[PDB]
């Protein structure tokens, strides 16, 4: 029972920078696209049933030669690092994988950018343990 996240859907908070789909090979209708600054985000919100610990999986393309590492926040501080390494091309996507904890009700996850050059493109986040559904963003 994971929880996909896409663009345009239930529980998909916000981008800083736009959502676009002018490369392939994305899911849903499109990427997340961040403005080029550190700390721009992409937010979800998920609500679990019960604490925790969730594999997420972010789905990415990076066609820019340098990583363009994340900082994963939950409830505004769980802060973790995602590492997002070239994909080799803006239309080649791969998948980060990190395990945190959720805890039970509302967990607002936001993935920023750690560099100037943003994030790399955000396609999805899926979310795996127990009971997990779309939360309230705010
Ligand atoms: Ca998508
Ligand atoms: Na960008």
């Amino acid at each position: 029972s994971a929880l996909l996240l896409q663009e345009a859907q239930a529980g998909f908070c916000r981008v800083d920078g736009t959502i676009d789909n002018n490369h392939t090979g994305f899911t849903g209708s499109g990427f997340a696209n961040t403005n080029n600054a550190q700390g721009a985000a992409v937010v979800w919100a998920i609500d679990a049933t019960s604490s925790g610990r969730r594999t997420l999986t972010i789905r990415y393309a990076n066609g820019g030669t340098a990583n363009r590492n994340g900082s994963l926040v939950i409830n505004g501080g769980g802060n973790y690092t995602v590492s997002l390494p070239t994909t080799g091309a803006w239309t080649t996507w791969q998948t980060a994988t990190i395990d945190v904890d959720l805890v039970q009700g509302n967990n607002i996850v936001q993935l920023s950018a750690t560099t100037a050059e943003g994030l790399p493109n955000i396609d999805s986040l899926s979310v795996v343990g127990g009971t997990v559904r779309a939360g309230n963003c705010g």
